[PDB]
């Protein structure tokens, strides 16, 4: 009840695969309101917050996410002090000016934003109705960094999908 819009299941829905996915519990997530998001001045989502030395196959969850209620987000990635989040907009960002997009792996700065959509994977790779694009990210204060690494398959990720099965059908 304010200046995001989500209905009492939706969230709820998208905020269980998140903690699901990222194999962490619903007070291991983070999750924040307005101060993030409010640019889109009404409706957005929130965000999500992310640990170290973790994979999953991203665009299962974009999936996941655009079929739940017939509505689309971005997956807007802040890198902040020590953490990963991604924020989550169905909306319009303040940063989309000077905030970037990847597919590799590479070195990432610690104050840092980046989007990565269907039409981000479509300019980037011919995207098909069977993509599982992977990533993974680490934190380092060793090195004051973070590194970031993702990449496009098709079925052909056909070991980690079965893996995914295998832990969250199996809870």
């Amino acid at each position: 009840a304010g200046h995001m819009e989500i209905d009492k299941n939706v969230g709820a829905d998208l905020i269980s695969n998140t903690r699901r996915i990222l194999r962490l519990d619903e007070n291991e997530l983070r999750i924040t309101d307005t101060a993030l998001i409010c640019k889109n001045p009404n409706y957005s989502l929130c965000d999500a917050m992310l640990t170290t030395d973790i994979v999953y196959p991203v665009e299962y969850l974009l999936s996941y996410w655009e079929c739940r209620s017939g509505r689309t987000a971005c997956f807007v990635f802040k890198n902040t002090g020590c953490r990963v989040s991604l924020s989550c907009y169905i909306g319009f960002p303040e940063r989309l000016k000077d905030l970037k997009r990847v597919c590799d792996f590479n070195f990432l700065s610690v104050n840092e934003a980046l989007v990565v959509t269907l039409a981000d994977i479509e300019r980037i790779k011919p995207c098909d109705k069977g993509v599982l694009t992977n990533c993974v990210v680490r934190k380092s204060n060793s090195g004051m960094s973070y590194n970031i690494e993702v990449v496009a398959f098709g079925p052909d990720n056909e070991a980690e999908y079965q893996a995914l099965l295998r832990d969250i059908y199996a809870r």
